[PDB]
């Protein structure tokens, strides 16, 4: 199929088998839409990480005469690309100007289920190695090993080796490399950041590209590290001499243990740009923390008709954080990094004052002999140390010849496909959902409990031009922490967890709550493999041609804002409010239980008819039932109208089919209602004619009715005043309800925010036209 | 022809069928096996002239 077919489907009967057939051929069309290797590679990363979503926008007037109207096109993107707090070193408790105070975190634990392992090949050495477990020693067996190279890994000694501590998986040769494979793209979408470009609560500001340089930064109250200790393989081997001692890695692993785990590592391999990357993506994460070198020539205010202000008025004291921060993975906690084929004078290439047991100790001996246990990547690795100031690329090039060793040579696409689908749950991260209201006529106001119109969570910050007569918040502490705990991933679990770097303390708050498990690495598969153990999946170079990082990451990110469409679309239908998802979710209603029981059946069905991993580490209630209500913060009375929807109308349109084009709105025999209202003394108060609103079964058997239901309910939101054309027509009329009369609520997005649509590609810093065309 | 099957397949041995330590500083070691290997690669992939 093409994208044309997929834009004139429209939804159909059972509406599960469709949106994931039609996913899966949105995912099979990024596969093959565009080559972003014979682009610029910044260039590339911006087509991957920011997709856009054309769309054609447009109004109709009852009356119009020699109207002239722009039948243009924008370009709908969602998602935050980084966050904006303030500085580390910031002592004054006054409100800076787009700058949070603190940042969300979203903690993913451990997941119980193992990644399934699939059928391996022995090399000629494993075969050998299988002959001598499986044979009495004869010899004809030695048919593979040789002498004639020099510290290779094809003498009697790997031999050994690979019968001592490897036995299990010469008798059943298998691996699954998927974990790795999501924890670097998840790696490489939250260091450069996916979405809009977005990035922060304001709605207004916006970073212009993908940071050229990085800055790296510690904190040993706020960082989950990993304790690693370094051996080569005799040291390593000699310590299990005298009995077992506590906190043995030496057996091998079947299925993965969070604690402790051993890796055997070729020395050759050990100075590969991947291998730091390699301790990364299977450690707890993050270990450190990644901000832009300046946030001032990156990001820039966007205005209401589209002016851009490049240089932010508080920009001084304001830290631009990478999504890699918002995010905290657990994985092993401790690692024994054994080096094989090295001599007792070995030398840790990195960070200097480090020593490998059995390797060069301190003063100038051979064969060191105490073990040291290092606490978290930054103290070996010096290119991870405190304060260090990294090109993005030199970063990102362990980690491209990691993911293109990988899928080349030890990992099949299936894994590739599950991993992709599994990042995709945490691919993006969206701020609170703002609303709006509209208000109750003057004539309803005696049947109305909601008159006056409102707003909630609608934030901007830029002063150049008009601002939006609905964005009444002021980023006051506690609001703020309130729109923080109001922050979501795609399927829609918010966080409890969250970090703060004021003054000069840092300090995170951990709940026991998690959003999501990730399944561990089992880290045999990657000692074998680098030990050429097995046979190449394939014989191929490059991945260029097939699973490429930048491919794979793009795929990655249109699957998870269609995550974020679909659960839009799903809570629509399962009347899950969007007050649901705020600070006060729990103690506001008991609509939101409710309203969790229904939705949590959707997602769960989705999951396993498209995912096909369990449900739970991908999403579950725990973070939503765990919510933390923090000090005051009143809601703004709305009536609870408004499903949760996290991406504007025309993405939930791309992946859903929903159809909402100018033919569904009516024109021009007989079934409406007169509805009667008379009080006490006899007299008729309202003698006003209705129109029922379709029920969702009605939705179910004619899709075109919900279409209807849209282009009769929804009006033009006008920007310095707080009177719609809607309220002064129309109203909502619900008989069950104590008061009948309310208005609508609409999802509102900012104009600062739409005007970013206005460009094919998230490029704003100076000669960006953001204006709308021909006025 | 076995530096193309050392490049083309993993290592066993019988691939060494070739090279000898019969003739000293000669250019049938393993060493020129190694160097063939290192900086020739392309050229034992596609022999040309």
């Amino acid at each position: 199929k093409t994208l044309y077919n997929y834009y004139s489907e429209g939804p159909s009967t059972p509406i599960m088998p469709h949106l994931v057939n039609r996913l899966r051929g949105l995912d099979a069309l990024a596969k093959v839409d565009a080559t972003l290797s014979k682009v610029d590679m910044n260039a590339a990363y911006i087509f991957a990480l920011r997709p856009t979503f054309p769309y054609s926008y447009g109004y109709k007037q009852r009356f119009s005469n020699r109207r002239l109207t722009t039948s243009a096109l924008c370009y709908a993107r969602t998602g935050l690309s980084s966050f904006l707090t303030v500085d580390k070193t910031y002592t004054s408790n006054s409100p800076l100007k787009g700058g949070s105070r603190g940042w969300p975190i979203f903690n993913v634990g451990v997941s119980p289920h193992v990644a399934e392992p699939h059928m391996r090949t022995l090399s000629p050495i494993g075969l050998e190695v299988f002959n001598l477990a499986t044979s009495q020693f004869s010899k004809t067996l030695l048919t593979a090993s040789s002498k004639v190279f020099t510290q290779s890994l094809y003498t009697a000694d790997i031999l050994s080796i690979f019968g001592e501590v490897f036995l299990p998986h010469v008798m059943q040769p298998v691996s699954n490399y998927t974990p790795i494979l999501v924890r670097a793209l998840l790696a490489l979408i939250h260091i450069l950041g996916s979405g809009s470009g977005n990035c922060s609560l304001s709605s207004s500001i916006f970073e212009s590209s993908i940071p050229q340089f990085l800055t790296i930064s510690h904190s040993t109250n706020m960082s989950n590290r990993t304790r690693y200790c370094l051996h080569t393989w005799s040291a390593y081997k000699d310590m299990f001499r005298n009995g077992i001692p506590p906190q043995s890695t030496f057996p091998p692993t079947l299925a993965p243990e969070g604690s402790s785990a051993r890796i055997l590592i070729p020395a050759a391999l050990v100075t590969s740009p991947m291998f730091p990357w390699l301790l990364v993506l299977v450690s707890s994460g993050p270990q450190f923390f990644l901000y832009s070198k300046d946030a001032s020539i990156n990001t820039v205010d966007i205005g209401s008709r589209g002016r851009i202000t490049s240089p932010i008025p508080d920009v001084a004291h304001l830290d631009l954080h990478r999504l890699w921060n918002l995010f905290r993975f657990d994985g092993y906690r401790y690692i024994d990094v054994v080096i094989v084929g090295v001599d007792r004078d070995y030398v840790w290439p990195y960070q200097n004052g480090v020593y490998v047991h059995g390797g060069k100790g301190p003063k100038g001996t051979d064969n060191y002999e105490n073990a040291d246990v290092h606490d978290g990547i930054g103290t070996i690795f010096s290119s991870f140390n405190n304060n260090v100031n990294v090109q993005t690329s030199d970063l990102l090039l362990g980690l491209s010849t990691l993911w293109n060793h990988i899928t080349t040579t030890y990992a099949t696409e299936e894994e590739v496909t599950m991993a992709i689908k599994i990042a995709a749950a945490f691919a993006l991260v969206y701020p609170v959902q703002p609303i709006v209201y509209s208000g109750c006529s003057r004539a309803l106001y005696n049947h109305t409990s909601y008159f006056q119109p409102s707003s909630e969570n609608c934030y901007t910050t830029d002063t150049a031009e008009v601002k939006s007569t609905w964005d009444t918040v002021e980023l006051s502490v506690q609001v703020n922490n309130a729109m923080v705990l109001g922050m979501t991933l795609p399927f829609g679990q918010p966080t409890v967890s969250s970090a703060q770097w004021f003054n000069n303390i840092d300090k995170a708050e951990i709940s026991m709550f998690k959003v999501g498990n990730l399944p561990l690495q089992n880290l045999d598969y990657l000692s074998l493999d680098m030990m050429e153990f097995y046979a190449p999946t394939t014989g191929q170079l490059y991945d260029i041609r097939s699973d490429s990082l930048i491919s794979s990451a793009h795929r990655t990110v249109n699957l998870g804002i269609g995550y974020t469409a679909l659960a839009d679309f799903f809570a629509y239908l399962a009347s899950v409010p969007a007050q649901s998802f705020y600070h006060n979710r729990m103690v506001t209603s008991p609509i939101s239980k409710q309203a969790y029981s229904v939705y949590e059946r959707f997602i769960e069905r989705f999951i396993d008819d498209f995912v096909g991993w369990g449900r739970c580490d991908l999403f579950n209630l725990d973070t939503l039932l765990g919510a933390k209500r923090i000090a005051g913060v009143a809601s703004s009375p709305i009536p609870w109208h408004c499903s949760l929807q996290r991406c504007p109308l025309p993405i939930i349109m791309h992946y859903t089919g929903l159809h909402f084009g100018q033919e569904h709105i009516r024109v021009r025999v007989e079934g409406l209602q007169q509805i009667v209202l008379r009080n006490d003394q006899g007299s008729i108060v309202l003698d006003a004619l209705g129109t029922a609103a379709p029920s969702r079964l009605a939705v179910k058997l004619d899709w075109s009715r919900l279409s209807a239901w849209y282009s009769d309910t929804t009006c033009a939101i006008p920007i310095s005043d707080r009177v719609m054309e809607i309220v002064n027509y129309a109203a909502i009329w619900d008989p069950t309800q104590e008061r009948r009369a309310t208005g609508f609520v609409y999802t509102y997005f900012s104009p600062n925010f739409l005007s970013s649509f206005n460009v094919s590609e998230p490029i704003f810093n100076k000669t960006i036209n953001l204006t709308p065309p021909y006025d």
